[PDB]
């Protein structure tokens, strides 16, 4: 029964999962030690299983500005989890240059476009830097419908704020992201950019996929009021095809590959 053969696909669910994880933010983190403990993660925060081929080619995109301590917690907790999930992944921290109003959604678009320059990713996880999953059965990859990952956050009493809530951590396949023309680029702190994304998905006929809530629990790292759903549905229908990936503009000022992540510092302009 000999002969040259290809590596098998990785299994539907990884056999390496441990389930519940104790998440704490009260100790210091040293990235050199983290890299040493995660020796298989390559420069820029890249990893793929050695013994099987994952159909999950995932770019994990983190919107960022001055949250280095949270990032250190994110990297310390997520790298082991992502490897146990057997993903072919890369970590991208999209750092907003300057001191002007933060624009989360626009940095996420930047992440999608820049991660694609690196590799043919086919799934995109958009994750705030201060959310850590509490159970490794909460898969950080894409499904048949847009995936809402952080479904039961401790900050919201472990309950979904409203059925259309799509914030925190989500995953969209390349096909799913393209068909909604990405995310809006003009939410300069206004709030509700996640509701606009949800409206785009719905208008394109997509629904929300979610892990079972018991394994979808996440911890939020406190830093220096349950959200409510912002309207603007008509707005989204009016503007989604003209404001998004197609109209995205920015300047890349610095690209740094660190052992555990790639950081792209970009100038995304100011509110027009
Ligand atoms: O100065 C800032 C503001 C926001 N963020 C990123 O944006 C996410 C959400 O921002 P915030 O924690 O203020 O939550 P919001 O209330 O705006 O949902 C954070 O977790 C970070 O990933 C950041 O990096 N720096
Ligand atoms: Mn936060």
């Amino acid at each position: 029964g000999r002969g040259s053969a290809s590596l098998p696909a990785c299994p539907e669910e990884s056999p390496l999962l441990v389930g519940p994880m104790l998440i704490e933010f009260n100790m210091p983190v040293d990235l050199e030690l983290v890299a040493k403990q995660n020796p298989n993660v390559k420069m820029g925060g890249r990893y793929a299983p050695r013994d099987c081929v994952s159909p999950h080619k995932v770019a994990i995109i983190i919107p960022f500005r001055n949250r280095q301590e949270h990032l250190k917690y994110w990297l310390y907790y997520l790298h082991p989890v992502l490897q146990r999930q057997q993903l072919d992944y890369g970590i991208y921290v999209i750092n907003q240059a300057g001191d002007t109003i933060f624009n989360r959604a626009k940095l996420l678009n930047v992440g999608f476009q820049e991660a694609l320059k690196d590799y043919d990713y086919t799934c995109f996880v958009f994750s705030d830097v201060d959310l850590i999953p509490m159970n490794d059965h909460n898969a950080y990859r894409c499904f048949s419908q847009p995936r809402h990952i952080s479904v039961a956050m401790d900050k919201f009493g472990f309950s979904l704020p409203y059925v259309q809530y799509f914030g925190g951590v989500s995953a969209l396949s390349k096909q799913q992201f393209l068909t909604i023309n990405g995310f809006p680029n003009n939410y300069w702190g206004w709030g509700g950019e996640d509701d606009d994304i949800f409206n785009r998905l719905v208008f394109r006929g997509m629904s929300i996929s979610r892990p079972n809530a018991v394994v979808g629990t996440t911890r939020h790292i406190r830093h220096s009021p349950n959200p409510q759903r912002f309207d603007r549905i008509a707005h989204t229908k009016e503007t989604m095809l003209s404001d998004g990936l197609n109209s995205l503009t920015y300047q890349v000022l610095d690209v740094q590959r660190y052992p555990l992540y790639t950081q792209i510092t970009v100038d995304i302009g100011t509110p027009s």
